[PDB]
């Protein structure tokens, strides 16, 4: 499945590194919207995560670590997995890459957020939104 693997190379290598939080908006309003309480959110909103992001093949893995959590994930795009999140919850999640946006969708209990990466002027910008609460943290390599 090498040469099936040819536009998948290219789709995901502007992903690929060891990503450090820079900025970041709003992300204790989206943190409340999840259900994190108040010490949680405000004081993991102000550490500055590692996201690392590789592939083995076709699985993806995003590994994210700060002083609060070491968590990963390992996918197949478009295929749907069981996560265990870092806050506890546990959801539906399904990861597609389509124009040059990551899209990462956790459903559970009828919620939804949606978490979406794309890579601007060498940096990952990522969105985070919940019920029109949108928060937008930004990384660099
Ligand atoms: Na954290």
């Amino acid at each position: 499945l090498g040469t099936e693997n040819l536009y998948f190379q290219s789709m995901v290598e502007p992903f690929l590194g060891t990503w450090k939080l820079v900025s970041s908006e709003n992300f204790e309003d989206y943190m409340k919207e999840l259900g994190v309480n108040f010490a949680a959110r405000n004081m993991a909103g102000l550490v500055k995560p590692t996201v690392t992001i590789s592939v083995d093949g076709k699985m993806m893995t995003i590994r994210t670590e700060s002083s609060f959590q070491d968590t990963k994930i390992s996918f197949k795009l478009g295929e749907e997995f069981d996560e265990t999140t870092a806050d506890n919850r546990k959801v539906k999640s399904t990861i597609t890459l389509e124009n040059g946006s990551m899209i990462h969708v956790q459903k559970w209990l009828g919620k939804e957020t949606t978490i979406k990466r794309k890579i601007v002027d060498e940096k990952m910008v990522v969105e985070c939104k919940m019920n029109n609460i949108v928060s937008t943290r930004i990384y660099e390599k």
